[PDB]
């Protein structure tokens, strides 16, 4: 369900696979169709969602805003659940930390929200 | 300097390895010297955090709050920045993400802090 | 007058149905009020407690600490008596076995007791 | 593991079902080769047992002195943690409470010990 390939709904991708023990692994990918915005990821999720008392899955992953062609000293946290079904979602909050001076440190973090979908609209060229 | 022992200032604690990559990689002690409460902890750091224009290296992780003895379905992710020297730091802001049914979404999602020390009190038995 | 809600002085509930066979079937919420600590419980009852030499009714049950949130990799079982009229109660002995190693299982069990009623003090919110 | 046939050392047995969803479901015979001498037994065990931090699996059961040829008006539930190998073992604590009057409550409950095996010593008749 989570393995694979998700949108935001700002023209960011990424593609994780979630293994049997609870990890997440992949990259994110910040433009679309962008090879130098590829950034690792890496994260958590529950690995046994079910519960007595259909919730979705909670998991959470990080992206450190560094890579060949960019470090924006920076990074960002994002935290949600795995919906699935015929409109799968991971619906998510996220945090993002930058590198600050002490002066500055209170500032040093965003907050916003993201929600990815399997499917984004898309067109031929 | 990330690499080691964390203790916020709660009675949790946490072992680090920052890696040559960009990773993290270690456990989260929910309950100081209690074993049953440890968990994967996985995230991204900036491994080049000088700039030209002293400021705090970016971080962030994950853990899933699912062990052998405990699943909380929840995750939580911190985001935040280390600081080093004689008060090292690392500190955090927090997102928790439990699943829930689509009703209860909207209240799925706890927001926190946690400040981050290599030493806390100690004392003998 | 055992099938029903059961109290202990601790903040434990249960609720059990009595069969015509013996059996004993229900759950067992080890913190009154949180969904997340029910645990399936069995056991069985003298389903003909008279004597012609007011005896209680001799029981017992079994809780394995172990569902969808929580394995604490133990079991207790209590061994007691019901007794009914104005205050009914069931008035038991427990013990409470852990999985050790071999080295340890010298300290792999513990006993108490446990005095259920019918009724506990309760307050509006 | 579980599942199968366990003898005492005092020349009791029982047969149980271990089902996967932590059942345990048998019957306990108290004199070996007696017709008459066997009651439902109920129970629990943890159907996970491993753990991160060679541990023994909890278990508990309860049999109610109660079947068509005799009514002792007691229960006995036996707690303890199954070890398996070569030589493996059901080592336990016992409670067997008594129906009683309130002025006899104080001396319901007798414990003791036993420790079940696969094997006995057997012989030819």
């Amino acid at each position: 369900g989570i393995t694979g390939t998700w949108y935001n709904q700002l023209g960011s991708t990424f593609i994780v696979t979630a293994g049997a023990d609870g990890a997440l692994t992949g990259t994110y990918e910040s433009a679309v169709g962008n090879a130098e915005s590829r950034y690792v990821l890496t994260g958590r999720y529950d690995s046994a969602p079910g519960r007595g008392d259909g919730s979705g899955t909670a998991l959470g992953w990080t992206v450190a805003w560094k890579n060949n062609y960019r470090n924006a000293h920076s990074a960002t946290t994002w935290s949600g659940q795995y919906v699935g079904g015929a409109e799968a979602r991971i619906n998510t909050q996220w945090l993002l930390t930058s590198g600050t001076t002490e002066a500055n440190a209170w500032k040093s973090t965003l907050v916003g929200h993201d929600t990815f979908t399997k499917v984004k609209p898309s067109a031929a060229s």
